[PDB]
């Protein structure tokens, strides 16, 4: 449950990962589209968040959708300095053109992710977190919450130790991680307020949610 | 003044906060957006002075200063509202003379929602019993990381400073007694609070929506 040890815990969310997808706004509409029904899933397999009422497990996901999507879409695309949404369809910043600075954001973060030589684990905890952590704001689990979160920071930390960085690398890297959130909050509110020239909506995610 | 203590850099940045202003004041209408915009504004002032002031920040480029100020005053202003609001619940503190109760914020359409969230976060750094020390770290951490979408080996720079404030940051935790673990999950905790604040900011944005020239020049 959180009793998982921090290997335990990576072999979970590793194994929780969606598939791998193939296929103008109509491309990334229907293309994102697809992928949230994957994610539905995934947020399923997430260790601590089926603990959660639905009416909460909907609420989280009411408000980490998008930037799952993004720190999904800027993982795949580390590798190709371009935007890769999927295998067979990996678009450049020209592309982009009110949608340019969105993708600039966005290559901008890959650029970080690659410099800062990211891990498919490192990787898979920072997405659990935005999960749990995005719309955790009369008895409550946001207790609960927050102790699946700090489950998650132990099992970062736990990775970044076996890597065999320093005690102080350990700190500084958990840092600079955690920031990188900040900027997808960012880029996915951007994304948002685009889509007004929307959000997948509760009765939808409440069923599949189950 | 990259290389200095974790004790120098938390009294330089101590040292270096604008200071306590005062509101002036016929009861609330949608002039209160107007009332809040005036506090806005002179404290947008003081908050070039302590740009200034912060280590490092006047080490990268006018632009890049500039940048980063302009890409952070929002999320530099909310966090010091949540900050100095926290030792009264229920109620933002604008100036020490300016207490608001959430449901004066229904009084300008949308903005309730934000003031809900700030009260949230409010919340959290008590129930955190965060330090000032710690919220002091965390300003300079906004304005340094929020801007860092730009030769430029001045984003390395950016980020030297800011693993020196993490160090910082780690440092107090540690001398507060608490044990290793605790340091990495309180950290974890506070730069996770710093994305709620984001959000909150970029919602102001929009709902003050439905400048460059004037930091530039001010930021000599
Ligand atoms: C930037 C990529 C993107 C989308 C996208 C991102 C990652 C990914 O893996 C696939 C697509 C995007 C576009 C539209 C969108 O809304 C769909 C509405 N559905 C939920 C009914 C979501 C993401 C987008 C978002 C806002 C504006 C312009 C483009
Ligand atoms: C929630 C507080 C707030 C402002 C505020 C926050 C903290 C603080 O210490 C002082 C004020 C606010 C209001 C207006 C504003 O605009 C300034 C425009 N200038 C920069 C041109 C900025 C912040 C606000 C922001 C957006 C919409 C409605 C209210």
């Amino acid at each position: 449950a959180l009793s998982l040890t921090a290997d335990q815990m990576v072999s979970a969310l590793l194994d929780a990962e969606p598939p791998i997808l193939y296929s103008m706004m109509g491309l990334l509409t229907n293309l994102a589209d697809r992928e949230l029904v994957h994610m539905i899933n995934w947020a399923k397999r997430v260790p601590g968040f089926v603990d959660l009422t639905l009416h909460d497990q909907v609420h989280l996901l009411e408000c980490a959708w998008l930037e799952i999507l993004m720190i999904g879409l800027v993982w795949r695309s580390m590798e190709h300095p371009k935007l890769l949404f999927a295998p067979n369809l990996l678009l450049d910043r020209n592309q982009g053109k009110g949608m340019v600075e969105i993708f600039d954001m966005l290559l901008a973060t890959s650029s970080r992710f690659r410099m800062m030589n990211l891990q498919g684990e490192e990787f898979v905890c920072l997405k659990s977190i935005i999960l749990l952590n995005s719309g955790v704001y009369s008895l409550e689990e946001k207790d609960h919450i927050h102790r699946v979160l700090d489950k998650i920071t132990d099992t970062l930390i736990h990775l970044m130790a076996k890597a065999g960085l320093t005690l102080q690398q350990q700190h500084q890297r958990l840092a600079q991680l955690l920031l990188i959130l900040s900027h997808i909050r960012h880029m996915s509110n951007k994304g948002m307020e685009h889509l007004y020239s929307v959000v997948p909506l509760y009765g939808l995610l409440l069923e599949m949610l189950d």
